[PDB]
């Protein structure tokens, strides 16, 4: 028997109130492996259920809403951030609701898709020199702040603890949804707001929970390697964010870009869940935990930051995989 | 005011299909700020893009496949087929993936390449038909395939399948529960008509006096008895009256111009921060038109929002950049006289 969702029994005052309370869903297709025991539970928390389909919805909202409550953002000021991704979308959504102008700086070469999304929300785009990358976008933001003191609130996603703090809700949802049974949480790391915010709130609930960060093998900076070229969009920032707190992270798992994409392909094919690239990374790390003998019967929760639809212009679904399901899962796990 | 985000669901879903439905009902504020709309009337949008694949059709793909499995119309060995280049294709692929059935989707080779990619990701077999022939070419090929392979295929038949309409009794129950029975008017832009009919069937059981409004393109006003015509409101205006349409359940039909549907959608995202799709712009505009009627003062108006704007980035939806303040834009959208 299969029951769909019941009424929410709420009228939301605006779209920001629909942020969070994201669903926790059992994996079955990709967990069908002789070495993963029946009792081991592998669950994915689908952050693309947020109104703009990513985990960053929580971040854009909390950063802006807190700044407004704080007086760090007040009438006549504008929001600014250098970002070409989900954070920019999330800031645009918050700014639209609150009635604050949003300025997003990114290299002109970037996501013309996400550019259009940001413009649709009424953002002013600051398109910087393509060859200078994100450093060039940050550079222009700093120049604008210098020339206009008092005008701008900078979101500062990698240094702002309102990022981290938003994920106390993420943690509370994992705790409640699992009835306190969660044993391990796996999170692919971009800003690190999720892994740290979740870790600190869950540790408050149960010290024994294992917290696993995931990063690209090609840019394993949390593990002390250097910034390198990789293809896992949304993670591998190439530095350790100021909001990172190593004390709260129990293990770091490196995942190859190609394996993350291949995992994401298997998850949509065998579970009907259209996860993004970083989710492929997290889920593979989670499956690797799930086959460990010391983890038999444990409840493993894996954060899924975004949906595959935001990746159609990428190479994510371009490579075809050879073999049967078990062949594909063996190739990922070996 | 205090802004509070959503509480935990307090559920572990056995699979992705269990996350379908129970979509949020959200107040509009920004686009309702016009002198002709009274403070007391409540204008709400039901955001069907909260479904796992971001459209109302998740309910339809699911219920069509599930009810067919339960009935025995779909059984092991058979494959699912449908000619569709829209959201129904995606919803069938999602259902097929979870239930473990092959899904065959037919569409013109030139139509929605992005959602072609989405469907293939889900493991669907794409039947790409001659571009110039359009959807009739796709329907023709599905017809050929089922004729040659009797018993092999289960046809979803979205425009004639009572399981489409039936799925919307849940949509109706959600509207009913979320409004504490206060809902007065439901506005739905019509594609298959599953939503407007299924909602009407169930709500008309709850209380007398709930006004059911269908919305269609001004250019293809076939429900109002006008002739089929070219229009740009993706997801609606099929050009015919679907077999599941029941005119007795519909109180009024509102035609909306393509250009106005787009402009409304642009306004909703900019002033309410809600990224609704094209057909949503049509439904919302119709809803605001209801909200300005004096007989509707203080009523609760519920507008179906079938899809999100991100599915429209390759269209002209956001290419036109409206000049003018919020009040000029809203005033220009409501200014038609009748
Ligand atoms: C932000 C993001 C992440 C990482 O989440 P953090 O909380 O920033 O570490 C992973 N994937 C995608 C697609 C993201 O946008
Ligand atoms: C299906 C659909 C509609 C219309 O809903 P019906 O229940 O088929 O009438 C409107 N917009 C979009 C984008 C759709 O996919």
């Amino acid at each position: 028997q299969i029951s769909i969702s019941s009424p929410r029994k709420r009228i939301y005052h605006n779209i920001l109130e629909t942020i969070g309370g994201t669903p926790l869903v059992e994996l079955h297709g990709v967990t069908e492996h002789p070495r993963i025991k029946k009792g081991t539970r592998i669950l994915v928390k689908l952050e693309y259920f947020n109104p703009m389909s990513s985990v960053k919805d929580r971040v854009g909202f909390n950063i802006v809403y807190q700044a407004i409550k704080d007086g760090r953002l007040k009438p006549g000021m504008e929001i600014i951030e250098s970002t070409s991704g989900n954070t920019g979308i999330a800031l645009c959504q918050a700014g639209a609701v609150f009635g604050y102008r949003v300025n997003i700086a990114m290299p002109s070469t970037m996501s013309v898709e996400r550019q259009m999304i940001m413009k649709a929300f009424g953002a002013e785009l600051i398109l910087t020199e393509g060859k200078k990358g994100m450093p060039g976008a940050i550079e222009e933001v700093n120049k604008m702040i210098k020339e206009n003191p008092g005008k701008y609130f900078v979101a500062n996603q990698f240094g702002n603890p309102d990022n981290t703090a938003a994920h106390h809700y993420t943690a509370n949802e994992i705790w409640e949804d699992t009835d306190g049974e969660v044993d391990i949480v796996v999170s692919a790391v971009g800003t690190s707001g999720t892994v740290i915010g979740v870790a600190e709130k869950l540790k408050e609930k149960k010290k024994g929970i294992k917290i696993i960060a995931v990063e690209p093998e090609e840019s394993a900076v949390l593990e002390g390697k250097a910034k390198g070229p990789h293809g896992i969009q949304g993670i591998g920032a190439g530095f350790i964010p100021d909001i990172y707190k190593k004390e709260f992270v129990d293990e770091i798992i490196p995942i190859k870009t190609q394996d993350a994409w291949k995992m994401a392909r298997a998850v949509v094919k065998y579970d009907g869940i259209m996860c993004g690239m970083s989710s492929g990374a997290a889920i593979l790390a989670g499956l690797k935990e799930a086959e460990k003998p010391e983890n038999e019967g444990k409840t493993i929760v894996i954060i899924v930051p975004s949906c595959g639809e935001r990746y159609l212009s990428t190479d994510l679904y371009k490579i075809k995989d050879e073999g049967t399901k078990i062949q594909i899962l063996d190739s990922l796990l070996n």
